């Protein structure tokens, strides 16, 4: 209802008939899952989805709204789209061109009986409705409570990979469907590394270990970014190497979160956390954006970056995860998902982001 | 190496100078990891390897027989592959059209200068290299054990997702890297879907509880189902609403695996399951396909399924997963991974397929 007006009024605002939806993530508010498989035809009029019989008892619980449409030999995306072009008399049709392969939208783009354009509405999702922003907070509250469960569990001797294990089954156990992307682990020198998941590599005492990871609830996700100080015999956060560039990189964070709020444009916001960063002379070391958006995928826009011009509104979630990378060193990042407010920003992580002890 | 030879066999009979390599599991031969980034050119002169600065030192390394391109801001895939249009002259480059986008193959058409072909390289990967076999082995064996391991785990009063993190866990901890593929966990009335992931439903006594699941181990994917009966007082087997059906499933899959051999067409097997199924008076819920070919992907070519001719050859390795699903009662799959032999076929799963009890 909400879902299908806001749809309609995109494709009045594109000059658009009806859009088929085929990406999964664009499928998902419709059938209640998420599959590559089956599609989601909306018109102006009525709404179809299309699934085969792997799909079809499960999908047809939650789609009340739609018309069910089984794809099977005789019965196909062409014979049923076909068939709601004629009965609709569509004139264009809209679909994903970013997320159909150009094989699939050839054999479109000449079976299909109407004028096929490529469009894409991820920008609808770019303000997230209640029922979402509370499926993104249990994901979020999920993700918060592995990062303690993970704390206490690192010991010296362990893998990152088995860090790893252990943080995606509390997850999962917590009611997460699974990560919502491949877990970071990146321990010593491979705090280097912003991209670093999780390895063979042991993590060490008096090592900082950067884990960042996220869970997927209900179609929804979570990211976050904690650096803890594997915990030792003698060991201690300021007499780490790396202390004063944690320092800069937390305070960096700070900069940037209290620097959201509605009608802010979000390069201004990276601007934030890479001055503090540059200043402090490693702006080389600082390679990726400031942060992103995220609700059904883990990367959405608008982008925390130095050229994203896109004005902050209620309802948009974003990612602030600067960070400082030295190679043969090691790195410290540390993320916060952000819901918007009315009143300015919420942090949806209890977690404390000054350095923290392992174990215990 | 016999990769390059077999490609550029490829190329010539497809007449085509090169092909552009984006699919991260078309690359992964080539690169030795899964990347979306990156690209492979292979023209039957040369041979090209592009990644950036995450992947450039580990790959060049490993990557002999490869000319190494760095990617960064100055050199991009459009400039580098321009150069190597230019240096040998190349008129037709293949490129992935299944798997690149309609927007990205419109840029590239254009950006590059040569005519651009959809062609797709995946029928190289059909039949297995003894390498390969070993791997896919080894990545059965590790989801085998984790049969073993849930069975006994399984308690009722755990939760469909329950069971799954810790079917999950044991994985990781059998060293598979993660599950090839969300985990299926369906219970009762549950099992009446196909492709019903694991939920929050508690497994009850006397259940039927369908586990589809998979390891990748190696780079390579595992996939197995087992419907087990959830323990409890006085239950037994031959009791079970779904005994009959169970026996029924069990019987086509048995008769899919007997036709398994060098030269028949894999329709034939798929014919063996679903006429033990439609001749019991059960065609109407077995609505999926016999089973699918398995390798650097989940899902690959060919398919037992009722319209594909394609003829069966050693190497080949195939699932067998006939099915019987029954909406308010339930439902039962036995699903094996089968390498096809120079003989006929061999099941790369020890788990027994009779009905089995949980716990103990
Ligand atoms: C590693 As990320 C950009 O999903 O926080
Ligand atoms: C659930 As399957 C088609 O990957 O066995
Ligand atoms: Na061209
Ligand atoms: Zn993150
Ligand atoms: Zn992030
Ligand atoms: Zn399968
Ligand atoms: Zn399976």
């Amino acid at each position: 209802s909400t879902l299908l007006a806001s749809l309609r009024d995109w494709l009045k605002a594109q000059q658009l008939d009806a859009v088929l939806l085929s990406s999964r993530q664009n499928k998902q508010p419709h059938l209640g899952i998420s599959t590559g498989s089956g599609y989601v035809v909306i018109s102006r009029e009525s709404a179809h989805i299309l699934v085969d019989s792997r799909y079809y008892v499960e999908v047809e619980a939650r789609a009340q709204g739609y018309q069910l449409h089984l794809l099977d030999a005789t019965n196909t995306l062409t014979t049923i789209v076909n068939q709601i072009i004629a009965d609709e008399q569509l004139q264009t049709l809209g679909f994903e061109g970013q997320q159909v392969s150009w094989e699939t939208a050839h054999r479109w783009q000449s079976e299909l009986n109407a004028k096929l354009v490529s469009a894409t509405p991820d920008v609808l999702r770019q303000i997230k409705t209640p029922e979402e922003v509370e499926k993104i907070r249990l994901a979020c509250g999920i993700a918060d409570r592995g990062a303690e469960h993970i704390r206490r569990f690192i010991q010296a001797g362990m893998s990152e990979r088995e860090i790893a294990a252990e943080l995606e089954w509390f997850m999962r156990q917590q009611g997460a469907e699974k990560a919502s992307f491949d877990t970071i682990v990146a321990s010593g020198w491979r705090g280097a590394l912003p991209h670093g998941k999780a390895s063979d590599k042991i993590v060490a005492a008096g090592e900082f270990v950067t884990l960042d990871f996220g869970a997927l609830y209900q179609g929804y996700c979570s990211d976050m970014t904690r650096t803890l100080l594997v915990n030792g015999e003698g060991v201690s956060a300021e007499s780490h190497l790396l202390f004063n560039v944690y320092q800069i990189v937390l305070q960096a964070q700070l900069a940037a979160i209290s620097a959201i709020r509605p009608g802010v444009r979000c390069q201004q916001v990276d601007d934030a956390a890479r001055r503090v960063i540059t200043e402090a002379g490693y702006g080389d070391y600082f390679g990726h954006n400031t942060g992103h958006a995220i609700g059904i995928e883990v990367h959405e826009d608008p982008r925390f970056s130095p050229r994203d011009t896109t004005t902050l509104q209620p309802g948009m979630l974003l990612t602030v995860e600067p960070g400082i990378y030295l190679p043969g060193q090691g790195g410290v990042r540390i993320e916060d998902v952000v819901l918007v407010t009315p009143q300015g920003a919420e942090v949806l992580y209890a977690m404390p982001k000054t350095v923290l002890l392992t174990g215990e």
